[PDB]
């Protein structure tokens, strides 16, 4: 259990060391051998190091079994080349570990349906993973350029680009309830059709896993119409952005959205929100989507999965009982992270 | 006020027919002098011509201000040459009338709200309207092509491309609430760059009208979380279809969707909704999208904004009072028609 922590910028560093206090706790109660040190990334690792991913935290990362991120981002930070602004340096620990699918869990915990937008009926029972492609598609895609009257960008994907995310997909739904969906646009584009295919092709070594197609606007409909029917959604860059966007939202707030990308390399596990500069230091930020990552960094990362599950519904409980202020309450960081440390230790 | 009106197939007659009731009672009230004529278009006009749109059909809109389209599609069909089946009809009316903006307003009808996915404090209040580019971006970007191992598509826009569908926008803001919401992903594509700073340019002709500026991600959730705060929602053509199609299911049901798109040629205006091939003939089939729209075609193609809005209500008021079955009712097609045009 040898944990790189990267708490970032802004609200960063609250959160994560939030996160921190219940993995401590959950460390001494059952002994699991925690072990972590922090590493200066992002705005921080500029100041200090001119570079956002400077090589000694690039060699932390490398020799730990996880990485648990917290914000990255800012103001003091803007005006600087795209080479290495802090969010170029997000895509350099991504690209160095070959971190290719981006899991986005959205799921409603019992009795929590009323702080969703769609109704207590709708809500009820939504448990979805969207799994993201985070290296291809157009966002990379080349060639790529702007004119005085023209603009163009380019979708492209590779066989063994889709591949692995598909893996990573069905691996992951076998955990679960065992249903995958994959979302393409494949009625139009050949980048659809293409995909289609290589999915098809790769669900024949999950049989025991049912596999399902979907054009991506007809999914746009049904994550809001039937959210809990869905299980495992794996799609492209893209779409795996304007799904996992939508889908975060039937939970209520965006704060409490864990996220992990999972490669070849060393598990990134961080949460979904940005460094909220302005409220840093003001104890008022919520770390339910931090101590949400480290959830999910002990059921993906080391397979605590009756673990995870545990500091999770610590979680819910303490959303229910003393909710922080986005949420409509009073509890801050600190005074929140005690009700979860409770249950959790 | 000379009408093309195409059935189609399925119950594209059924509930276009229920329009044209609609539409010459209220001709008959204030006399507007409505005209119209029907021709065969889609897997009818197959049936008899061998082709979607067959000449007289073409010719018949090209002469025509307005274009009252029904279904389209079915099962007869399925097995023909993509080049003559029935939907490729709808892109030859498409290019063939330079029909760019594609107009697809999502309601929630007040008292209806019970019926939307989302709470009653959330849907109440929504009317947006989604403009979608209907002739550029990867749908049509070239060059796209397959492999055995790699796959291309690629996303274009010009500079004309883009101004137009903004202008649509604008002017239809306008008429309404008067704010503009552009949809784009400058923060990553140069597309998303360059569909911003045009808007953001052409709106400088509409100082009236507040321009704001969201990235297509932003928007999906925004449109879930308090759809009731937009009005109208320009963006492209992959974009409008993932927009338009969630905004699409805010209003309870898919059948009270009309829609219009406007161009250069004759503006055509259409039901959200398919053929439906196995309830035709059967009078249950709800008319809502077809009335919604022969009104948008009132208000968009003639101008009758006074009157659109008058067969808007008359139908509100028909879906609260004698409900269709789709929506937990007996009325039947000809029994709910009977209720609109009373008010009207």
């Amino acid at each position: 259990m040898k944990v790189a922590v990267l708490p970032g910028d802004g609200i960063g560093p609250e959160v994560t060391e939030a996160a921190l206090k219940v993995l401590r706790a959950l460390d001494e109660a059952e002994g699991l051998g925690l072990a972590y040190e922090v590493f200066p990334f992002g705005g921080a690792a500029i100041d200090a190091f001119g570079e956002p991913f400077p090589e000694p935290t690039r060699k932390g990362v490398e020799e730990a079994e996880a990485v648990l991120l917290g914000s990255v981002g800012g103001p003091k930070w803007d005006g600087l080349p795209r080479k290495i602004r802090p969010e170029t340096g997000l895509l350099s620990l991504r690209k160095s570990q070959d971190l290719f699918a981006n899991l986005r869990p959205a799921k409603v915990f019992p009795g929590l349906e009323r702080l969703s937008p769609l109704k207590e009926e709708i809500a009820r029972g939504v448990d979805v993973l969207i799994v993201r492609e985070l290296t291809g598609g157009i966002y990379f895609g080349e060639p790529r350029g702007m004119s005085e009257a023209e603009a163009w960008n380019t979708e492209r994907y590779s066989k063994p680009e889709v591949e692995r995310v598909a893996r990573v997909a069905f691996e992951l739904a076998r955990k679960r309830r065992k249903h995958v969906v994959s979302v393409d646009k494949a009625n139009v584009l050949e980048v659809g059709e293409f995909w289609r295919k290589t999915v098809e092709e790769v669900g024949r070594g999950y049989p025991d896993v049912a596999l399902e197609h979907q054009y991506v606007d007809a999914m746009a409909m049904h994550l809001v119409r039937s959210p809990a029917r869905f299980d495992v959604v794996v799609t492209g860059n893209i779409f795996g952005d304007i799904l996992s966007d939508l889908a975060s939202v039937l939970p209520g707030s965006l704060g409490l959205l864990p996220s992990a990308s999972l490669g070849r390399g060393t598990p990134v596990f961080e949460p979904v929100h940005g460094s909220a500069p302005d409220i840093a230091g003001k104890g008022i930020a919520n770390p339910t989507a931090a101590i949400l990552s480290a959830a999910m960094m002990l059921e993906h990362a080391f397979g605590l999965v009756e673990l995870a599950r545990k500091v999770e519904d610590a979680v819910a409980k303490a959303l229910l009982e003393t909710p922080p202020p986005d949420l409509g309450g009073s509890a801050g960081t600190e005074a929140f992270t005690a009700t979860v440390e409770a249950f959790t230790a």
